[PDB]
């Protein structure tokens, strides 16, 4: 049964030499999986010609729509994915992680793109810069799509999570994606390609998938192609000395094997709650998906007081885990992917013996079992210091070492020693050991959680990858960066340094910068529909004169009567000489001006983003106001009775009677549309 | 005369191989370089064990005070550096932008990381991200400075600001610098380290300098190092390649020859201004330090019709500069810094011509005078689009290609065919010509410039990297990013995501994030000093009633009669439902409850960073004000008489009679301190 | 209290004002009538207001 690719807007497959997927409880080989002669620079040719214009041609809000409705389409379609991982091995929990996962990595890139990314084909990310003293010179930085395509090459962990993870932030930066998922579960990918390809969410060509080796793609790839890597560090080190990667300085990012520690700390005790909380974290993360997720725990750092405490209450309850088929009742823990898995990891628990290891729970499997059954084993180390071996070998599967600590500064030593690590755990209540291990270990290792009573509540796990926090870690983790929010997007991403006049800036961002050139309609732009305002309709406001009443009045209403505004003694000696006006009575006379009383597009105000007082204001002052349409950001409706909106920014500037800014400010407002989108 | 390196805390040179520095003009040998059986390993060990530590132990705001003193230091003693740069065949203004440049980068970058870094050794990024219902458990991301070493391997271009413009980031970050410049100019780059190590404003074993060969260096190092690299295409791929860099996954930035292309608008003419200031930054750029800058044009790109033009104009303004040596007055550019630079040219030039190029302005130079002088050279390519070796091959000297387009969109592909470029730029005055260059082109160049009338007043000049803008390219550029403001810094330092309670987080930050312990001590905030105050100090304010009576009175105050607050019928059909109160009068309210009016260590509020008015508050709800002090930033005294000062941001918290929160922001103070620092 | 108050402003009659000498800003009388309407569209005051508006030309 022939696992087809899908590439150049075909499914199609290769001839020659084939790998086999096996069912990873029954043994049988139910798939093989081969792309020999299949046309690697044709599919690279039919994603950058039609896929990657078609995905540029949208605006961000499209494209999170687009991720909304993929999420949507993927989740109804869900109990198939779920039948397709209980072949690798997987329990329900496991699949739920996997699989839902995914879904909430899109949801959640879907949200993030809507609410914060601008309604066009550019991302201005900053402010603008200023580089003149006449303000006839500026610059900005712009983020703008690549326009090549990007490879991700997966691991078996997590199927579908693994996929979507990546594919989310590279749909969202424009960019279109080959996959070449890893061989022993890529039928659960295909899957959910399929599904996609099918829903007709997408543009043609922004997907595609490769079954089997990746054939001489990497050699066709230009300066716009990116590479991003999950799997063993041999492979990774062979594809980073790639030399047409090399030649091209295409970005390369790699996740590789880490060995995630957990610490626990000198100030617990086995009568407090921590004691229990890191026990059943231990082991939970050692149980979980076969202790085949990359962020797995396999170094314990335990006090040598605490050791034969630890080793007893983790063994009594790894002892009630039962490994078996998921699809029996009782069974809280599944097989591994592959037999070959299974023989890489006895091996690598028969190293760990071999440099100086003795076994607390049975290390020792069954290899000739149909099943790929591997029994949760936990080691000890009794010399961490004096051992290499246990800081650079990591078992992909349930084994974990569990090693004494001193002094809690020798347990930051061994943290430290991992050589670089995604994940740790620190369990403790003492917010300065929380302090020093962060201020010591952050540099070695790309997520760190402190686990005590109040976090352990809604904790979502040392193990699960959230897609708002960064996935990655230096040294031996590879160095990469992934799922850092908005941050991943700017991986497929050309960062650009923009100079010139405002005007041209404002022209190139679609976006009004400060010192632009203006237009004033004689309508009052509160007036205007969202369709109607364009980035740069301004209204210059009537002036009002600042008066020794206005201070008295408002101080009086809002109850602030600071020395600096209602005590001329006082205000005599403070910096300004004397009594000013109050910096939000300036804000809110500004609001006064600009605001049109009369019900209108604009619905609310909702927001102001950042305000600073650079002059003061004395009495006797005027006041005039520069409002300015800002931004403009569409809101995709939701329903089809929710009235269509879009989140408008103005800049607000006050000057003073000597046209010197007093303040400088952007406020939020929702203004309705005339036409709406379902 | 043996050039000293500076390692391990001493003054040495090595023994053996030596490469010769010749004088640029007189063509003599006057300085030899070796650095054969040095030992590396113990400079990195040095550089390491106190350097890092004693860097790391500084908070940001000391480390902006010391490369502000730096600065100051080095300006001092500029005009040592501008006799010993005279060495390397540049003009005053040559030295000038180099010297000035480094001297302005070092005061830019003290100037942001006193702004906008924390007055800690962690750096928080960004806000807390909430990932859970009840608010029991959050992440947010931390910058920890790396313990290992920066290898910047620099280019003779820029001897003085090319090691500046990564010293100070690398500096800022906390990491040591090891340095390895270029061969050719490397007597400059040992003046000012010389300076620095004299200056005893930094910590010993802070900065070391390598002249000659790097030896075996980047096999020793280990996964907290980095490496920054700047020269050829072919020594920087070998470098990327390295098996100890890639085994160690150690961050490799390269800096690679760049084809930097200044497109010529349609929409101008020759009666225009642009027609001048085009021709003017051309031949500037082509001129300036004999074109031996990294951002220097090399491809012109101009209409058809408009070529015999611009051939013409270029060629007269070529003609006036005089190449010879700087010293006598009437030379305005100097001489290469190499004969083997000269040689390289040479080559280039007759590669270019070799492939289908045609002599405009002479491209034969003297290869047997004492000087490396090379004649300004202009090259024509009649077919830009048949001749690849064009948009492949550059001199890195005074030699430019200008090559024929048609039809605004035949230029935009001319200048994407150049494979990544670190700077372009457009001269025009239509607005949406600049548009559709910036979005059809920006991802293949770092640095774009719109160059118009408005411009050219204060426009720095398409060659001149400033310090808040990222200097960098993909592809041929070489695929780094550079001097982006705090962006640089953010390559120095690891990114992890800390997860836990958020009263973990807040003792982790040593700031106060929401859902975090507080302290209230019964003594307002606003009275104590900056020493006293403690990010967690809080108060929780009397309670303030709103009123129809306060609608009407902020409303007839400010002015702002919108329908939602002072019209019944209309906020009857609103979102609402009924009249709200004004989100500013909540504001103003919320300041009147939390300030405390007397005269005491709170100097101004100047700032509001950050408003979301998230409920409408209605007549009879009553607010409550939490006032909590979430950030603390010292402010170094820039004098001996001035007022110690600190910046204090406080998250103010305005809940309603339900306990939930109506309005969440934060706001900045000055607040004065005890004990200043001269 | 608790009655909404709408405003319709009509230009009701225009007079124009000879200039009487030469640098005079020419204007012209202008009366607007007001008509102040409640929340059940009944008039509640009714009156005429007399203005002073600049014109562009004048006439010595």
């Amino acid at each position: 049964q022939q696992l087809a690719s899908f590439l150049s807007g075909t499914w199609q497959s290769g001839r020659g030499r084939s790998r086999l997927i096996h069912h990873a409880i029954s043994g049988e080989a139910l798939w093989e999986v081969t792309s020999e002669g299949l046309d690697m620079a044709a599919a690279r040719q039919f994603a950058i010609e039609k896929g990657a214009p078609a995905l540029r041609a949208m605006t961000f809000i499209e494209r999170a729509a687009m991720l909304k409705a993929v999420a949507k389409h993927l989740l109804s379609e869900k109990e198939r994915f779920y039948a397709l991982s209980a072949q690798t091995g997987a329990t329900r929990a496991d699949s739920w992680v996997d699989i839902e996962g995914g879904i909430g990595t899109l949801f959640t890139y879907a949200s993030l793109g809507s609410r914060e990314l601008p309604d066009d084909t550019l991302w201005p990310e900053d402010e603008l810069i200023p580089l003149s003293k006449e303000g006839g010179f500026a610059a900005r930085h712009l983020l703008t799509s690549k326009s090549g395509v990007a490879v991700h090459i997966n691991a078996f962990n997590f199927p579908c999570w693994g996929m979507l993870e990546k594919l989310a932030p590279t749909w969202l930066g424009g960019m279109p994606a080959i996959i070449k998922p890893a061989t022993a579960t890529a039928q659960l990918t295909q899957a959910m390609v399929k599904s996609i390809v099918d829903s007709g969410l997408v543009p043609e060509g922004a997907i595609s998938l490769i079954c089997g080796s990746a054939g001489d793609l990497l050699d066709h790839l230009d300066s716009q192609d990116v590479v991003t890597f999950t799997g063993s560090a041999a492979t990774g080190q062979m594809l980073r000395v790639q030399p047409n990667i090399v030649a091209k300085s295409i970005p390369f990012t790699m996740e590789a094997d880490s060995l995630n520690c957990c610490v626990l700390g000198e100030d617990v005790t086995p009568d407090q709650p921590e004691f229990a909380l890191f026990i059943r974290e231990v082991v939970r993360e050692m149980t979980t998906k076969a202790g085949q997720k990359c962020t797995a725990i396999r170094r314990i750092i335990v006090p040598q007081a605490l050791v034969n405490a630890v080793s007893d209450a983790l063994v009594a309850r790894l002892q009630k885990v039962v490994v078996g088929d998921p699809a029996q009742e009782g069974v809280k823990m599944g097989a591994l992917v592959n037999a070959e898995q299974r023989a890489d990891v006895q091996e690598k628990v028969n190293i760990l013996l071999a440099a100086g290891c003795e076994i607390r729970l049975g290390g020792q499997a069954d290899l000739s079992a149909a099943g790929a059954f591997f029994p949760p084993t936990l080691l000890y180390c009794p010399q961490p210091d004096e051992t290499p071996a246990v800081h650079a070998t990591e078992a992909f599967g349930p084994v974990a070492t569990l090693m004494p600590a001193q002094n809690q500064r020798h347990a930051l030593q061994l943290a430290c020693a991992g050589g670089g690590s995604l994940a740790g755990t620190l369990v403790t209540a003492d917010p300065q050991i929380a302090r020093q291990f962060i201020a010591d270990a952050a540099r070695t290792h790309g997520r760190i959680q402190i686990l005590n009573e109040e976090s352990a509540k809604e904790s979502t796990g040392h193990g699960s990858p959230l897609p708002q926090l960064v996935h990655g870690g230096p040294g031996r983790a590879g160095g990469g960066e992934e799922l850092g929010g908005l941050r991943a997007v700017k991986h497929y991403m050309q960062r650009t340094a923009v100079q010139g006049s405002p005007t041209m800036l404002a022209a190139i961002s679609k976006q009004w910068v400060r010192g632009a050139k203006v237009e004033e309609d004689r309508i009052h732009p509160f007036r205007k529909y969202f369709e109607e305002l364009q980035p740069g309709d301004s209204l210059l406001t009537p002036r009002r004169t600042m008066t020794e009443a206005d201070i008295v009045n408002f101080a009086c209403l809002s109850g602030d009567h600071f020395y600096a505004h209602m005590d001329k003694i006082a205000a005599a000696e403070s910096i300004f000489g004397e009594r000013v006006v109050h910096g939000y009575f300036v804000l809110s006379a500004a609001a006064g001006l600009f605001v049109d009383a009369g019900v209108g597009p604009v619905i609310a105000n909702y927001g102001l983003e950042s305000l600073r007082f650079i002059e003061p204001v004395k009495p006797g002052d005027t006041i005039q106001v520069r409002l300015t349409c800002k931004r403009k950001t569409l809101k995709k409706q939701r329903s089809a009775e929710e009235k269509p909106t879009g989140v408008v920014e103005w800049a607000v500037e006050v000057f003073n009677q000597h046209q010197t800014p007093v303040a400088l400010y952007s406020i939020l407002t929702l203004v309705a549309r005339q036409h709406g989108d379902f």
